[PDB]
């Protein structure tokens, strides 16, 4: 029906972090803590940090899924528009909005019962002298895409799961994929 | 040795596979990274046919296994003596690859190369869908003693017209194993 | 052609298991994982477990055969000492080292060409509560019997075959038949 | 009762346990609480347990470890790994066994044929030249929190010294918590008092 977006830090103290990028014209990805909202460009690197209080064990996986924010649209699967879904696809299904770049162990799922799309990578701990793990996501349509997201806001849900799929952690953030993230962030904050 | 050269041809013939993931319970899962299908003995292994334009009536779709390794490549891929034992329906008992849920299936023992293949009529996608799905079954395990014996194989898929002329070709590696999800997840860890 | 001792799990994921019996004076059979060696008493029950990932068909058979481990003895048939051959249960040939107890469908072979002894039983799936199938082997000579094994080490080769004789899998283990299995395991491990 | 004996006894060799004074820093993988007689440790990591004696036991002496549930309503339940961790093995240990010994090739595992309890045994070796106690490195192979396993029930490890013929010589015990953050979990449990 609808996957849960309820924040769940769980046993490992799972939290998300984001670079402090600002709102200048050069910025290709910028997070608003006031809005809990990422502003990023089509197909460009979006860094997401995983912060934990304890290290989950090897075989832990990190999954990302998008849903529609508005209750009227929430049961609709978030997918790429017909224009963009036309098969640079590498290892990714052409319909999927969310890709991970720079990870050979990436796995993509079409849920056989919910038909929802997700992308999964193995959780790796931070490098020694590092405090967080970084996944580079790419968003493969614009929020404005006719016949896809069509200006409807989306949430990204990031779940930590054990090797059997059981929930260990869940966080979420709103996403706008737009041409001018710095400008769009600064304008959306000024209201 | 049968040609394994990718050939989209005149109708833009491509293969697709479900995005099944690697849950322990999955019956069949394809690794885009390895171009490799992981599936269970005698269970459904869906293969999608995608075309840019519709092949003419009487087009056929053939599947044939060969060994991947150079020094096993002339050897005909067939079931182990244990599994070859009769028990089979429309399929020859020695054939590794079957098609299920197609009453028009045809099986060939090449009288000259002795290779096994399985053929069906090409049907366009059903109402609503963008691809044609063929349910293959692999009737030995990759680890069968006296059969494949842990040796890797490729499946070659060919689109042919009514007269047996080549229209398209593609291929993928196959592992027939107890737990496809685990085995894909493990093989991808390198 | 000395029989093959090469391990094959095969289509059914065939391996061997043994009870974790310890080395107390009272123990009648104990297996050493570090030595891959079973220590047992003359004529006493020696449980050997069959573990499979997938159930082979009814009609599947399980064969045991002993061979000398040392290369210069490998071509000699392993058989009971003169004393011990001269006792029988009424199914076992008096020269066979390995019997199966508590199985009315046991079959014994003297190979027409090699002259090697083996004992076969039907494969049955695990009983309810169990993840493995247990065969009770009896070894009918002592390792030290002069005129039989005469302290020469031996392997038992366990083969899983179908109703038609086709080989499905193989595994093996070393055996010592002795008065005090617990003490001999403890002593041999202590190198 | 049916449950095996937990009562402390130093016996003839004056047998007792010791534990390193490791503190509670975030990096610590195991830490013992003298106030709680309780060892906090991480899944599958080294857990040093010291054997202290007044006189040297004969060669052939053995040191056995066994886990029991602490709470009287669970005491008769055999302690074993959860079904998930049973599926994950060094080839010497049974996959169901909670307690392993690391780095001892003479290790022996027992499944009791009548109690069905698990235990792990090693030979007693005297202290090396320039040491005053023998150290065994235990590994605990399931979390305290594991569902279908300990399921948050506290356990005791019972350490027995026994002769070559199985005669009990001494017995000691300690509570154990297998957790993600031993340092943090020891501090929190000590501050309720
Ligand atoms: C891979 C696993 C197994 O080992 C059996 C068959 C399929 N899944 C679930 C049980
Ligand atoms: C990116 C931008 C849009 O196009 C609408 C949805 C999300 N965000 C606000 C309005
Ligand atoms: C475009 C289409 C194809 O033809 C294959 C690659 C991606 N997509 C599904 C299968
Ligand atoms: C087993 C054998 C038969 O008896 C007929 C069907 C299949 N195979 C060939 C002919
Ligand atoms: C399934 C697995 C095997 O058993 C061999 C062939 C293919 N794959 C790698 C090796
Ligand atoms: C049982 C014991 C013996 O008697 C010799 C052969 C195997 N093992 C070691 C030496
Ligand atoms: C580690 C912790 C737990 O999870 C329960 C048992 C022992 N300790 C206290 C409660
Ligand atoms: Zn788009
Ligand atoms: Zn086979
Ligand atoms: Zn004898
Ligand atoms: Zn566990």
């Amino acid at each position: 029906s609808v996957p849960s977006q309820k924040t769940y830090q769980g046993s490992y103290g799972f939290r998300l972090g984001f670079l402090h990028s600002g709102t200048a014209k050069s910025v290709t990805c910028t997070y608003s803590p006031a809005l809990n909202k990422m502003f990023c460009q089509l197909a460009k690197t979006c860094p997401v940090q995983l912060w934990v209080d304890s290290t989950p064990p090897p075989g832990t996986r990190v999954r990302a899924m998008a849903i529609y924010k508005q209750s009227q649209h929430m049961t609709e699967v978030v997918r790429r528009c017909p224009h963009h879904e036309r098969c640079s696809d590498g290892l990714a299904p052409p319909q999927h909005l969310i890709r991970v770049e720079g990870n050979l162990r990436v796995e993509y799922l079409d849920d056989r019962n919910t038909f929802r799309h997700s992308v999964v990578v193995p959780y790796e701990p931070p490098e020694v002298g590092s405090d967080c793990t970084t996944i580079h996501y790419n968003y493969m349509c614009n929020s404005s895409c006719m016949g896809g997201m069509n200006r409807r806001p989306i949430l990204t849900i990031i779940t930590l799961e054990d090797s059997s799929g059981n929930l260990l952690g869940r966080n979420s953030f709103e996403v706008c994929v737009c041409a001018c993230p710095g400008r769009d962030r600064r304008t959306e904050e000024e209201n």
